[PDB]
């Protein structure tokens, strides 16, 4: 009746979006008190998501659309601290939200694949006026659109469909894939997540590896350890709705040269799920249960998780 579930995958895959969301769906979700706990995050996240076009337009040279943005620019330094701190003057906001809607800005946060820049950055950015609100408190999909870097081992349980799952999520980053290891034991199913949008991406770690051959790699590692013989891999091909957007401006030939198809969501979606099963070197005799999902929308999880309940059975 107890299953274990091993949330696997590189940096930022999804993995504990993932866990955020049986909590969700499973449960009753955040409450007040743990939706405040994420009020400071949602802040940082924030803060940190502008410094980083900020930064990055230092490097590529783009310039302010209009010369007024630099001081609003120095005014953000000298407020942002509070940010992390759990607070957000309509001062600070003010400045966020002109820096903003600059057309250099905007126009560096189109270059976004050229540095590292927070999935949710236009999330929170183009709801500033909300998150910024007297007494503002993070709803569900902010708590989802969050990001912490997970280090350790995160445990969570909840009761599906009779059954006492015991889900473990890990981090996806160089130092704690080298404790990967530590969670091996009694492994029900493994639920390894792929960020879909990465492959025209190079690592935090590195950037002559493409992230999607390092996820690649890493697949190949665990689909064909004979210590997981008996588990159940299930491939979550995770953030489709950012894939589907950039597969419209950005070749797919970047990650895979041989690619021939068009840029079309479904011919390229396929062509990726392909790839990685290819890397199952058993295939007859083991399934790799391949999703496509977006971790942020719940509905789509809640469909997709209780399709892999019952492949569990
Ligand atoms: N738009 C969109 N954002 C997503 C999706 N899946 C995850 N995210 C966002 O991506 C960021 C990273 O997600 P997270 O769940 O932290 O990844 P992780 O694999 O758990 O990363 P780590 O813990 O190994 S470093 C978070 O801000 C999350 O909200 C998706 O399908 N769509
Ligand atoms: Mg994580």
């Amino acid at each position: 009746r107890e299953v274990k579930l091993l949330l696997l995958g590189a940096v930022e895959s999804g993995k504990s979006t993932i866990v955020k969301q049986m909590k969700i769906i499973h449960e009753a979700g955040y409450s007040e008190e743990e939706c405040k706990q994420y009020k400071a995050v949602v802040y940082s996240n924030t803060i940190q998501s502008i410094i980083a076009i900020i930064r990055a337009m230092g490097r590529l040279k783009i310039d302010f659309g209009d010369a007024a943005r630099a001081d609003d620019a120095r005014q953000l330094f000298v407020l942002a601290g509070a940010a992390e701190e759990g607070f957000m003057t309509a001062e600070l906001a003010g400045v966020i939200k002109r820096l903003w809607k600059d057309s250099g800005v905007q126009a560096c946060f189109n270059r976004s694949r050229e540095y590292q820049l927070n999935d949710s950055a236009a999330y929170y950015l183009n709801d500033l006026d909300r998150i910024a609100q007297p007494n503002y408190i993070p709803t569900q999909q902010d708590v989802l659109r969050t990001r912490v870097k997970t280090t350790g081992i995160v445990e969570t349980h909840f009761t599906f469909k009779d059954l006492h799952f015991k889900m473990f999520d890990v981090g996806g980053q160089r130092s704690e894939r080298k404790k990967w290891i530590h969670c091996f034991e009694g492994v029900t199913a493994i639920i390894f997540c792929v960020a879909l949008s990465d492959y025209d991406l190079v690592l935090a770690e590195d950037e002559e590896m493409n992230r999607m051959h390092e996820s690649m790699k890493l697949f190949d590692s665990i689909c064909n350890n004979k210590w997981f013989t008996d588990t159940s891999i299930i491939l979550f091909l995770n953030k489709k709705d950012l894939f589907e957007e950039k597969i419209k401006k950005s070749p797919l030939t970047i990650c895979y040269p041989e690619y021939a198809g068009s840029n079309t969501y479904e011919e390229a979606a396929a062509y990726i799920q392909c790839q990685f099963e290819d890397l199952n070197k058993r295939k007859d005799t083991k399934e790799i249960y391949t999703h496509f999902t977006c971790a942020t929308d719940t509905k789509n999880v809640q469909f997709v998780f209780d399709a892999v309940t019952d492949v569990i059975i």
